[PDB]
């Protein structure tokens, strides 16, 4: 079993598996949409993917990342932004409905919990155990990894400008 | 494996296990609190428990039940109301913080997913799969079941007045 290390403020927390690095082929996942429908990664074939992985959408830092990726989604070409978290579809829907975000597509780990182990983002120990770590993974049309970032510390935002290819 | 049957509007959905009926001894569970601390059922020993189990706190019907149980919690004697759902602690905290509910204690199935199987409330199939069914379980000081209700249909509220002993 592979082990990664991130932190909250300054507290080492173990992450199961490893984030798919450059050149690797990302595993096909199936997650719950806003209308409780199972949406797979294979449905976005031919289109570029930006996977925004965060602990919870109700937290302060992660709420800013969804709003940021929503605004730059209109600037992107042939790209769909997929906000993935441990939140339920209802918690993700009430946020996007109140903030007026329509460009992003929310995905829930309610069904498809194996996503955490396949992408190496599952938090093993601590108070954040069971949640997903802060990560940004950029994919092409054929699910090949072009960009992948595992943010060393949870409180700081991932790099949005470097995610561009 | 035992199988129970409830529905959404009029669509039969299978529930794994069975709700602990009258006379049975309820299993000890450990769930996540609002401050990300693991709180067990053994911590409320000597006190009477009212377990409010619902799919999601962001849904319309379940939001009314939490508000109802919060108002009658001040009327109850030696009783703690535990709102249990598949929601994250952050989604439960933002609701109670905005509505001004303080009498209820929110518990998350983020850690302690075995609660669903032990109490027989896990939804097996359909769009609501992975979530908890609508149930109200009343316990005494020694975790013995005094009242238990599995609401036949999700959209209708559980009986609050009959839950009193």
């Amino acid at each position: 079993t592979m082990t990664q290390t991130v932190h909250f403020q300054g507290n080492p927390v173990s992450v199961a598996g490893k984030l798919p690095q450059i050149g690797d082929k990302a595993k096909d996942f199936t997650l719950v949409a806003k209308d409780l429908s199972d949406v797979a990664l294979s449905s976005f074939a031919g289109k570029r993917k930006v996977l925004n992985i965060f602990p919870s959408i109700d937290t302060g830092v992660s709420a800013a990342s969804v709003r940021k990726f929503n605004q730059l989604a209109g600037e992107l070409e042939n790209t769909v932004v997929l906000c993935i978290s441990s939140d339920l579809p209802f918690a993700q829907s009430r946020f996007c409905g109140a903030e007026g975000l329509s460009n992003v597509i929310t995905l829930s780990t309610l069904r498809g919990a194996d996503f955490k182990q396949a992408y190496g983002v599952a938090i093993t120990e601590g108070p954040l155990a069971g949640l997903t770590a802060r990560a940004v993974v950029v994919l092409d049309g054929q699910d090949n990894v072009i960009y992948s970032e595992l943010v060393n510390e949870i409180t700081t935002e991932p790099n949005y400008d470097a995610a561009l290819a």
